[PDB]
């Protein structure tokens, strides 16, 4: 719920960093957890809007520190960290802004083929190293409980849609949740640290060298199913699509590609239900209506 002025942001930074001269400050973005501020064209500072976002920022900071210099592509470095508050575990953090432009599907597709192949290999090596790190170092509550997430989603969906969908439609919803919850494929995986939002918007590219030069936004990173980091790239409309992701999967030497595709299929279908939930939780009536239609 919380809001900040520029004056508050600067005062909080000065308290802990009194010889950091801020020359420029602007808002580069806002998500559900945090507002982001670009400082001196050099750093992204995130300030949480609520207790949960603060906790997520704290975890993101600790993740980044632990994997600093462990990975084969540049990633944001935590250069400034704030302090715990009355309800906020991390009042703010400041990260280097790595150089580069998003590797959009459009840009990738116009690359020389050799460059494209290399881009796949470089993504594969990065996911490989990321997924290899032992989870022993990380807060045990970073381990996502996907079963409970689905059950909680099932409940919210029933509350939002019970007293709406008729007999045949609600049967499809119940059928769909049941088939998910009985398929141990979605739950029975070896968890590892994953980026958790591994999409073309977060893969930076150097147009001079034609090579991927950073991975950014670890804001959702957690311990979860390594397959999730391939599935978030597979969608043809807005991501890289099946053909390219298969090159990445092969360079990473995945042993069970069919299970990757099964999880992708369930996720594409699942999105319809996430648009009802978030559509309702955030007031996006286009999502709610679209999800509603796709369900029926």
């Amino acid at each position: 719920m919380r809001t900040y002025t520029f004056d508050q942001v600067e005062k909080a930074i000065e308290q802990l960093y009194p010889d950091f001269t801020i020359n420029t400050i602007e808002i580069s973005g806002e998500g559900n957890d945090c507002i982001a501020y670009e400082i001196n064209r050099d750093f992204i500072f995130k300030f949480p809007k609520h207790s949960r976002g603060s906790t997520n920022l704290f975890n993101e900071v600790n993740i980044l520190k632990r994997i600093h210099n462990k990975l084969p592509l540049p990633i944001p470095e935590v250069v400034f960290t704030g302090m715990p508050s009355e309800t906020y575990q991390m009042s703010f953090a400041g990260f280097t802004k790595i150089k580069g432009v998003p590797l959009t599907p459009l840009l990738l597709n116009n690359l020389p083929k050799q460059s494209q192949n290399q881009a796949a290999k470089d993504l594969a090596r990065f996911l490989s190293e990321l997924h290899s790190i032992n989870i022993s170092g990380f807060k045990s509550n970073l381990v996502l409980d996907f079963r409970e997430k689905i059950n909680e989603d099932n409940k919210k969906i029933k509350k939002l849609l019970s007293r709406e969908l008729k007999g045949p439609q609600m049967k499809k919803v119940d059928d769909f949740y049941r088939d998910i919850l009985e398929n141990e494929i979605y739950f029975k995986y070896y968890p590892c640290l994953i980026h958790n939002d591994f999409s073309s918007d977060h893969i930076l590219f150097d147009t001079e060298k034609n090579t991927i030069c950073g991975i950014i936004d670890f804001g959702d990173a957690a311990i979860s199913d390594p397959d999730n980091d391939f599935i978030s790239l597979m969608e043809d409309d807005e991501e890289y699509g099946m053909e390219f992701v298969s090159k990445i999967l092969n360079h990473y030497k995945h042993k069970d590609i069919p299970t990757v595709l099964e999880k992708y299929r369930m996720k594409e279908k699942y999105w319809s239900f996430e648009k009802i939930i978030y559509g309702k939780e955030y007031g996006y009536m286009d999502w709610y209506e679209e999800g509603l239609n796709e369900i029926r």
